[PDB]
């Protein structure tokens, strides 16, 4: 069968520049690579916030450091994300917050610290399960830098950026690495009788064709669904938001500091994030607009910032859920053309590379064995559905019931199997999935992750925060106090860990700057 | 001169049954009315939405209160028309809608709220003139009733019904009355010499005489236009769309609730209405067939409403205009069979009880003085073509320009002296048409409102709505700061109330619903 020669992508947001980037990158010989977008057609950026993986699965097979792209996008630290009155109906008396961290939680003789922490609070052991049993959160309270001066990272981290700058970047990599870019509008789509895409027809009238098409035409899906009829799976049974409001806000970092995470602050009807970088933070009130308005979520969001009736406003609105399937005939969609899920968990854009990732594994020729698209499209099911149950999780584990809106998420939701399942054994006692790994193994093998995307550690940062904790510790333990007295010294370690962290690392405000405004 | 003393009526559909009861009503004595309506052509009822003077011309002047009416025809509530997509190309990521609010903008020191609005704008202020300058639009995202529970009207609105259901309604009401329904159908007009009618020949061999005919035929104009020859004015050049394709659609109202305003969703080829009741909303994609085929469209629609190709449609054409003149010698036209509009902004059966009530207001005795329907045929030409240029402001004014369809609206049309002269007049910051009545007054004046149809308020809805706005504010208000902080306190008084109706009024399906299914 013949190679795949010419490709076209539609669209030049994050999306298509990270598919030319990593198809540019990837087909190293045979590849003919053109990307449209159009002038009169805005990017998604809000100001995003991202997961290890982006540099292990993106940045690193481009052959681009962190020191390399960083700087040119403005990028700042994440080191997890803070949840703000998510856990009961807020009280601005009561400082009501957890982390959820990047990395593994360690073991001890084959079982989670987290185990052991619950078997001590049973005991009447206070600390909050984050607190104990990872060295970093006291850190990010201090607003401190994921690395020391000199670099060394302490623990493990993301990032916050200008998505317009990354996609930006992108483009100016491709571009110089063979990468066709025309600026046009796709106005039509040809399909054989077949229901093969034979060509785009453009608004200056230029006729486009391909082997293989990627639509990253964002939520419109030009190519899978509007061309293609891909069903698109609305998935508003599982998840009640649909809107955002959003901003960017100066911040007086020399004041305040740059925090060096991503917070989720539960509202009324939704939640807003919070994503600082150097001189400001991008904020969004994700909402539903069954239980508020956009004009009420709008003042909502100005009285949180004590922002004016003058600060203009990104106003958005999403369908959550995914196409039945991501890649039909000879078209793959690779961003919101493909799927969304609300920010809750920085997945937006893990969801383009890991996509791009199982397009590489699972690659082409002319022929197009719907065995090859069949696999890859099962990879996809897998990692979206995974994920919305994970976001869907921080909802119907709640235990806010002042508004409408938190009760709906706790009685209201439609649940997978999976899910369900998951749930009964954590509340079991049952750790879920853990590894021996350490971050390093973990964060570059990607097969691993993947496939084991939310660890143990992950669902209890989650289900702890929210309060919700299982039914009684793990039964294994009453037979072993060794390991319990085991779990105390590396308890012990970690919290030698946290103070020698508390008094070494710079501010993130201070290292950010060290790196340079 | 011998009065009126016969007059046959020829239709049954909404224009007949208005006729008929209005009549019998307001001819108290020496009045006999016979309406014929064939068993064998079918009324046009597709799902209604109404505008206030319903109430106040029409079923008031019968005497019919809300409450006796409403649950008769299955009524539900309209406090708007929505308009959504119309202001630029749609978008799926981005919330493009604007309300058109029944009642009048508030006047500070004699100059409108949306005038201090746009003041306001020119200084950065975020917020669209609606929400500003309106008390309820964010109680309508909320979908939330017109009343308090107790039935407190809380804002101006009026109605969707089921229009077999009114035309059947009135039927009754006016039958037992005194009005002589025969079910047959004409089949030929006699004239005399003259041009008058003298009978009219029915299929069953009925000869029908009158000393005054009332044309509620429908578009078919059997009196008006086929046997008198009046001429249709066709408006094509004014306005492009000349067909319909409507169904309903069921509503899971429990889930959705039950929308209190009807919406306008801009297509690529026109526009579909969506007219909530309880347990379905009526929709039609309102298109014209220069751009669309009707099969096109119909897949639009379907699309539209995730609906399958099983679903049974109303297939609908129809002439844009109006009859050169609407009474002729002994004939007037009442209904279809005088005019149309496309329905964007309610104003069809507005035009029949509106014609009815003014064919009273120059009724006529036998010798039928030319004078009279004269002054009559002068006052329906007002009324239709002021609301023709005013659905045709919706279309010219647009920012779309994604289809040949929306182009053809920005530039092909033809557009009347006095609508230029209007938007000339907002261009330059100058209010229209304003009242210190407050809505009570307006809406129980119905002379007033005749001539005075569109308020500022109504043509500021649309044209800032569809984003055009005047060049510059009023120079006064440079000169009247004491005004402007006025206006500041009347906006605030605005959100004040709008932050009482989000938390006193039920929502429109629990209203509707305990008043009864
Ligand atoms: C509210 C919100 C918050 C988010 N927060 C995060 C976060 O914190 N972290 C994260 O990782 N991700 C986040 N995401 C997801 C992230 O923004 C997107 O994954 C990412 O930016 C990619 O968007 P995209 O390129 O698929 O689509 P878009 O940005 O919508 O780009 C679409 C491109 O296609 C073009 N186009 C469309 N139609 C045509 C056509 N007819 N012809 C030519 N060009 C066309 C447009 O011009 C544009 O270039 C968030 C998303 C939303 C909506
Ligand atoms: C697509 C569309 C959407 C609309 N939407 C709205 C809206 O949202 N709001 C609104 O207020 N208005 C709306 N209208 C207008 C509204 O439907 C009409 O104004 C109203 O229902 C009255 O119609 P009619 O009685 O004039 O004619 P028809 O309903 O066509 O009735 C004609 C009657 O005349 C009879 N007839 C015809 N010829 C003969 C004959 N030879 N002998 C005996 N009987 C005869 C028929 O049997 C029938 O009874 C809309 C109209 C259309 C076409
Ligand atoms: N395996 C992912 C899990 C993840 C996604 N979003 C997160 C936010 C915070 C902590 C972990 C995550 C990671 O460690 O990167
Ligand atoms: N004077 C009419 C104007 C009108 C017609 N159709 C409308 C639709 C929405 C708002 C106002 C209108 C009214 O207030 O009833
Ligand atoms: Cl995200
Ligand atoms: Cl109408």
């Amino acid at each position: 069968n013949k190679p795949i020669k010419n490709i076209v992508i539609v669209g030049g947001g994050t999306a298509g520049w990270m598919a030319a980037s990593y198809l540019v990158r990837a087909l190293q010989q045979q590849a003919n690579i053109t990307l449209i977008e159009s002038a009169a057609i805005p990017r998604i950026g809000v100001g995003e916030a991202t997961i290890p993986s982006l540099q292990k699965v993106f940045f690193d097979f481009l052959g681009i450091p962190e020191r390399e792209w960083m700087p040119q996008v403005n990028g700042a630290f994440k080191a997890a994300i803070k949840f703000v009155n998510w856990r009961k109906s807020p009280d601005p008396s009561r400082d009501d917050h957890f982390y959820h961290l990047f990395g593994n939680v360690p073991n001890c003789d084959g079982v989670p610290l987290t185990h052991y922490w619950l078997r001590k609070r049973e005991q009447g052991f206070q600390q909050p399960m984050e607190y104990a049993c990872y060295p970093q959160p006291g850190a990010l309270d201090g607003k401190l830098a994921p690395c020391l001066s000199d670099g060394t990272r302490q623990m493990s981290h993301a990032w916050h950026f200008d998505a317009h700058l990354v996609a930006d970047f992108l483009k100016r990599w491709a571009v110089e690495r063979g990468v066709n870019r025309v600026v046009d509008e796709v106005v039509d789509v040809r399909l054989n009788n077949r229901g093969y895409i034979s060509n785009l027809l453009t608004k200056e009238g230029r006729t486009l064709e391909a082997d293989l098409f990627i639509d990253c035409s964002g939520m419109r899906g030009l190519l899978i669904n509007q061309a293609l009829k891909e069903p698109f799976i609305d998935m508003s049974d599982y998840l009640l938001c649909d809107s955002a409001v959003a901003s960017a806000v100066p911040n007086d970092d020399a004041r305040d500091g740059v925090e060096p995470y991503t917070s989720s602050i539960a509202m009324n009807s939704g939640w807003t994030w919070k994503i600082p970088m150097l001189g400001r933070f991008g904020s969004g009130y994700v909402f539903s607009s069954h239980f508020t308005s956009r004009d009420q979520a709008t003042a909502d969001f100005l009285k949180l910032w004590g922002l004016s009736d003058n600060q203009p406003l990104n106003q958005i609105k999403f369908r959550v859920g995914r196409n039945k399937r991501a890649w039909v005939n000879n078209c793959v969609s690779i961003g919101l053309s493909s799927c969304f899920l609300e920010p809750l968990e920085s997945t937006g854009i893990y969801f383009i590379y890991a996509a791009l990732y199982q397009l590489v594994k699972h690659f082409p020729d002319t022929s197009f064995d719907p065995r090859l698209s069949d696999a890859f499209n099962a990879e996809i099911v897998h990692m979206f559905d995974d994920c919305r149950d994970f976001v869907q999780a921080h909802y119907f584990t709640t235990s806010r019931d002042d508004t409408p809106f938190w009760l709906a998420n706790r009685h209201d939701l439609r649940l997978s199997d999976a899910i369900k399942e998951k749930v009964q054994r954590y509340k079991a006692g049952l750790p879920l999935t853990t590894t021996s790994f350490d971050d390093s193994t973990y964060y570059e093998t990607f097969d691993y992750e993947f496939k084991n995307f939310w660890l143990n550690g992950n669902y209890y940062c989650i289900f702890a925060g929210l309060g919700m904790l299982p039914d009684r510790s793990l039964p294994l333990l009453q037979h072993r106090p060794e390991s319990i007295e085991k779990a105390e010294a590396m308890f012990a370690s970690i919290r030698r860990e946290a103070e020698r962290l508390r008094t070494s690392l710079p501010t993130n405000y201070d290292y950010l700057r060290s790196l340079r405004d």
